[PDB]
DNA sequence: CTTATGGG
DNA sequence: CCCATAAG
């Protein structure tokens, strides 16, 4: 199977991934920003329950780590339940960075009508894959409690403003020389949704293996149950690209 | 939860 | 102004 080929590549398989070539990402703040510590609206058990194994499978993972921090933001007690945190207060405080990530319709109009061969891969839970330098993970501090201290992530948080962008802009650091080794094939990256397109059916199936391979390699981690491999029909940024149209 | 937005 | 809505 595609999945017994490569089973570094898949998330079902490879485990949590880790983007080994990446620095730590050092997150650069406003030149008059100073911490901000927003209290935590008090949750419910409901919303507690619902969201303590969460925060347990990512203590176990090493994505989040106690701390004590100056900053702290909220989680949302009505977030089954998936921890959200409010970043917004951090988001403002934060440095902005010039937003590189193109928009889906300037970026599919890279796809010829030559290339009608896709394959489309998502890589799973992609900002964690990327670490955060020690030095800025205080800035992402939240508190939690089992009736008390804080917590904060060591890698590219949700819900900060420019995750989308340095993910974006990691990967193409990472898939770089994958590019230069295959200038037959079209790449296409979105965050962390990607497009392959080939000329053949031939050149899309070793096109995707060597594509795997290599994110595999990295350290990322594709999503075996929503892949489209090899497909003259996929669904791509809620686009159908079908007979070159769209 | 809080808050930014804008139609009505 | 009010609010439904969306989003962190």
């Amino acid at each position: 199977t595609w999945l017994s080929d490569f089973p570094q590549a898949w998330a079902e398989t490879g485990g949590m991934g880790l983007a080994v070539r990446q620095a730590p990402l050092i997150i650069p703040l406003k030149a008059t920003s100073t911490p901000v510590s927003i209290k935590q609206y008090p949750m419910s058990q409901e919303a507690r329950l619902g969201i303590k194994p969460h925060i347990q499978r990512l203590l176990d993972q090493g994505i989040l780590v106690p701390c004590q921090s100056p900053w702290n933001t909220p989680l949302l007690p009505v977030k089954d339940y998936r921890p959200v945190q409010d970043l917004r207060e951090v988001n403002k405080r934060v440095e902005d960075i010039h937003p590189t990530v193109p928009n889906p319709y300037n970026l599919l109009s890279g796809l010829p009508p030559s290339h009608q061969w896709y394959t489309v891969l998502d890589l799973k839970d992609a900002f964690f894959c990327l670490r955060l330098h020690p030095t800025s993970q205080p800035l992402f501090a939240f508190e939690w409690r089992d009736p008390s201290g804080q917590l904060t992530w060591t890698r590219l948080p949700q819900g900060f403003k420019n995750s989308p962008t340095l993910f974006d802009e990691a990967l193409h650091r990472d898939l770089a020389d994958f590019r230069i080794q295959h200038p037959d094939l079209i790449l296409l990256q979105y965050v962390d949704d990607l497009l392959l397109a080939a000329t053949s059916e031939l050149d899309c199936q070793q096109g995707t293996r060597a594509l795997l391979q290599t994110l595999g390699n990295l350290g990322y981690r594709a999503s075996a149950k929503k892949a489209q491999i090899c497909q003259k029909q996929v669904k791509y940024l809620g686009y159908l690209l079908k007979e070159g149209q769209r």
